[PDB]
């Protein structure tokens, strides 16, 4: 790695660093004050971090927050935050120039505790490098002598190669704070950096996987997942859980996961996860949202979990994709519901695709999820006299487009990934993503081409309480849905109709008696 030959400073660092230096005199203060290792790193890479860490030497957080220097012909120094964390260590909290610079004391961590709160006291530069994840991020820059100061005697060799690796051995580290592990998975494929093999061996343990699904908060490790797939290299971060025999105790299924999980389902992921990955990186508008995108790789990765299910204490067969997100990782709702709608509008959509490419009915009578619509649209365009071959497509498409609301993008991208897999039970996703960008491409024009974008938007033409008055009193609440679903079709079938002319059409249906359904 080409690194930096000393640490570069910016308008505002600087300025933040000479005040500091000014108050060490201005008061008479003998602390060595030094910048924590996650700003070091990013420094010497030749990258930018908003993180200042600054540690104390003989001096607390708030105590050294409290030698505020004033009466030194300043521009009225005057911070905009004092925020002072309390524990049963003090951390001070302070804000200058629109910056949150927390004032850190320097101090060590032990072993024997219940992994709460382990910090006894406080100790030398040693103890607060000794104590860090990584070897890259134990660095510390002593702003008062200006140097940057190795004391690992490993983090600069092991920036200037790829290696992440723990300072105290690995073993004995991941079984005090398993979720190390995660963290150096994170860090490895941020940076694209290898991982030791003292590390490999000891996150591929039993005892360390067996104290990483046991006695570890199940928020903070779907934290850590969502960071490798929201972050630079996802699919390096999958193909270490993979190879570490994480993924299991990650993504951990239920037990009564029917069918049973097929073998090597990671390698199946990492299929899907580098071709969504390699699908989502082409174009590169900059009009994609980092959620949309984040549960992207989600869909595609846990898309040989598409067709398993779980029975929950009401005996519902429940997608297992539910299990995962709400009790494997601890994740938002919006997102689990979210990832199974892609996983079922995925068949869906694959059907619609060789219509989509020609912009004609291309065996859409035969489809299985349609027969509910197409019956409402051979209904209506019994008494037409010509009708385009486009209202069939847009009708269909046009319901479809209602489900996955503005989630269309990315599910079409997934039914990409499951038309390109051959039958049999080896079979695995192989196609060419040559062809696959260009087939994307044609079938997101045909859906603008028939105005079809944001469908899930338009309102609908005639209201609940107006059915009832055009249709009979025999009826009730499964009636004005029933009959709305029939005019939806009308209305995709007809853009350029009028409410007052779907209203025609429905009283003289009525005084027609001819049954749509």
């Amino acid at each position: 790695i080409e690194l930096k030959e000393n640490i570069e400073l910016t308008d505002k660092e600087r300025k933040i660093f000479d005040r500091l230096l000014s108050t060490l005199r201005y008061c008479n203060l003998d602390t060595q004050l030094r910048v924590a290792g996650g700003w070091v790193r990013d420094k010497l890479l030749g990258k930018e971090s908003d993180d200042i860490d600054i540690a104390i030497d003989n001096m607390s957080g708030s105590e050294f927050l409290d030698k505020f220097k004033e009466y030194l012909s300043s521009r009225d120094e005057e911070v905009q935050g004092d925020t002072v964390i309390e524990r049963n260590l003090e951390t001070a909290k302070l804000r200058i120039y629109d910056q949150w610079i927390d004032f850190v004391n320097l101090r060590s961590e032990e072993y024997t505790e219940n992994s709460r709160i382990p910090t006894m006291k406080f100790g030398t530069a040693k103890d607060d490098a000794f104590r860090r994840d990584l070897t890259i991020n134990s660095l510390f820059y002593n702003i008062n002598s200006g140097a940057v100061e190795d004391l690992t005697e490993r983090g600069i060799d092991d920036l200037k190669s790829g290696k992440i690796v723990t300072p105290l051995p690995a073993k004995a580290t991941f079984l005090d704070d398993p979720l190390r592990v995660l963290r150096a998975v994170r860090f490895g494929a941020r940076f694209g950096f290898t991982l030791d093999e003292e590390l490999k061996e000891a996150a591929s343990s039993e005892e360390v996987r067996v104290a990483l699904g046991e006695k570890i908060s199940r928020e903070r490790i779907g934290n850590e997942i969502d960071l490798m797939i929201s972050g630079n290299g996802p699919v390096s971060a999958v193909t270490y859980l993979s190879d570490l025999k994480l993924f299991s105790v990650v993504f951990a299924l239920p037990s009564s996961a029917e069918p049973s999980p097929p073998e090597n389902c990671g390698s199946l992921s990492q299929s899907y996860l580098e071709a969504m990955w390699s699908l989502l990186k082409t174009p590169r508008p900059g009009k994609f949202s980092g959620e949309q995108r984040r549960l992207a790789l989600y869909a595609a990765m846990f898309l040989p979990f598409r067709k398993t299910v779980y029975k929950d204490t009401k005996g519902k067969s429940i997608p297992v994709v539910n299990h995962i997100f709400k009790f494997s990782m601890k994740r938002k709702t919006s997102d689990a519901e979210t990832v199974m709608n892609i996983h079922q509008t995925t068949e869906r959509f694959r059907s619609l695709i060789p219509s989509l490419e020609v912009k004609k009915d291309v065996e859409l009578d035969e489809l299985t999820w349609a027969a509910d619509i197409l019956e409402h649209w051979k209904s209506i365009t019994l008494n037409d006299p010509v009708i385009p071959a486009t209202s069939k497509i847009r009708v269909l498409t046009g319901f479809l487009l209602r489900d996955i609301k503005d989630f269309w993008r990315v599910s079409l991208l997934t039914s990409l990934l499951l038309s390109a897999t051959v039958d049999g039970s080896n079979g695995q996703l192989d196609f060419q993503l040559e062809r696959m960008r260009e087939t994307y491409l044609t079938v997101e024009a045909t859906i603008h081409e028939l105005g079809l974008d944001k469908i899930w938007d338009a309102k609908p033409l005639v209201n609940g309480r107006e059915i009832m008055q055009i249709a009979e009193l025999k009826g009730g609440s499964r009636l004005i849905r029933e009959w709305q679903q029939k005019l939806l079709t009308w209305q995709l079938a007809y853009p350029n109709g009028t409410a007052e002319e779907c209203k025609e059409w429905m009283r003289d249906i009525k005084a027609k008696r001819q049954r749509i359904e």
